[PDB]
């Protein structure tokens, strides 16, 4: 299976923290498992003896390719001095502001990364095709114009997501809007995936595989399931889409959360030319369970001694694979919240759901 240095020269340096600091700092360790070669920027608390403790258990090593940090200060100064004084390209997830690095330092065209990430320009990446009612409209005249949709609809940034099935729910988000948002109709799926590709010029496009995304109703996210059951036209919707960004210069990995519909309809709602924590669950297959696995993160409820060890119990009885581990106790005794990735699997949804909900009430 691929590894991220499978997908990037030898110049890139990778950061996945988001510019909650403390849940910046915990993904910063969210691809460790995958860079294989691939320097990673990480902060000092996502590296202690306790992630090497939860690694050793499986059999994996943490990589000695990188680069920690311990603030924002030092965050910055190391990005400016590995590109201005070590030659390297940095590879983001998310959105810097110049200050921290000029565009010209980046491995991948910031500009482009915008447009792409961008959820307005979702039918230029698709050719309008895959799209749901939808309408981008500026905020002053935005309760006028929500008046002419039927519900259940959704509003989004142009807060963040609110979907909106009555006039209550719809009061509520006016309330919180008070310069575009985006309006869609809210599909009613029978089926989501986040379908994921990868691209270089040695490899071309790559299908990785597709997650479920479980959600509540209003779209929070709860976790990712895996799933082997992807219809051919959800993956080359996908696919169409990837090579729509790939032949601007899009290249690594990229995930896009496609609806179906009762009539086999796919909507393209969310693009994401970046990765995720489902990523890692997709390229790390081979040691996986493949009757059921879920992908999701925790915090401590208080004691982060309890947290760890009700972790590495059930890490050692083989139902749970370590991903990242943020150490509050790094701050000093349950200082700040421990935070951990993972993926549960075993031979049943039943059985693996079970399991998580035994770690969940030992923690409570
Ligand atoms: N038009 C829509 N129809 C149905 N469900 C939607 C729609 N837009 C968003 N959702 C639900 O809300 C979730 C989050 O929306 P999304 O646009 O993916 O935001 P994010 O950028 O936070 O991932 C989706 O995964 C899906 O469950
Ligand atoms: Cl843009
Ligand atoms: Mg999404
Ligand atoms: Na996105």
């Amino acid at each position: 299976n691929l590894t991220l240095s499978d997908l990037y020269d030898k110049d890139v340096v990778y950061t996945s923290r988001p510019s909650d600091e403390h849940q910046s700092n915990f993904l910063t360790g969210r691809e460790l498992l995958i860079a294989n070669q691939l320097p990673v920027i990480v902060h000092e608390a996502s590296a202690t003896d306790k992630l090497h403790q939860l690694f050793q258990v499986i059999g994996k090593e943490v990589p000695n390719s990188i680069y920690t940090f311990n603030n924002q200060q030092s965050y910055e100064n190391l990005i400016k001095q590995l590109a201005h004084k070590e030659n390297k390209k940095i590879y983001f997830q998310y959105i810097h502001d110049e200050t921290i690095l000029n565009q010209q330092y980046y491995a991948l065209d910031k500009t482009l990364f915008v447009a792409l990430n961008n959820k307005a320009r979702i039918p230029e990446w698709t050719n309008g095709k895959f799209l749901p009612k939808r309408k981008v409209v500026k905020i002053e005249q935005f309760e006028n114009e929500i008046k002419n949709w039927e519900f259940p609809l959704v509003i989004k940034p142009g807060y963040g997501v609110m979907i909106c099935y009555h006039d209550a729910d719809l009061q509520k988000a006016i309330t919180r809007i008070k310069n575009s948002l985006i309006i869609e109709q809210k599909i009613e799926e029978k089926a989501n995936y986040c379908v994921q590709f990868a691209y270089s010029e040695s490899l071309g496009i790559q299908y990785l595989g597709a997650a479920t995304q479980l959600t509540d109703k209003y779209g929070f996210y709860n976790g990712n399931e895996n799933t082997t059951n992807v219809p051919e036209h959800v993956i080359e919707a996908g696919r169409q889409i990837m090579e729509n960004g790939v032949n601007q210069g899009f290249f690594g990995v990229a995930g896009f959360d496609l609806l179906v519909d009762e009539d086999d309809n796919v909507y393209a709602i969310d693009l994401n030319f970046r990765q995720n924590g489902s990523t890692s669950m997709l390229l790390l297959a081979n040691e996986l369970n493949s009757g059921y696995q879920k992908f999701y993160s925790y915090h401590s409820k208080g004691d982060n001694t309890h947290f760890f060890n009700t972790i590495l119990k059930y890490v050692k009885e083989g139902s749970l694979y370590p991903l990242s581990y943020y150490d509050g106790d790094w701050y000093g005794e349950d200082k700040v919240k421990s935070r951990f990735g993972c993926i549960w699997h075993g031979d049943s949804k039943e059985t693996v759901l079970e399991n998580e909900r035994a770690f969940l009430a030992e923690l409570e």
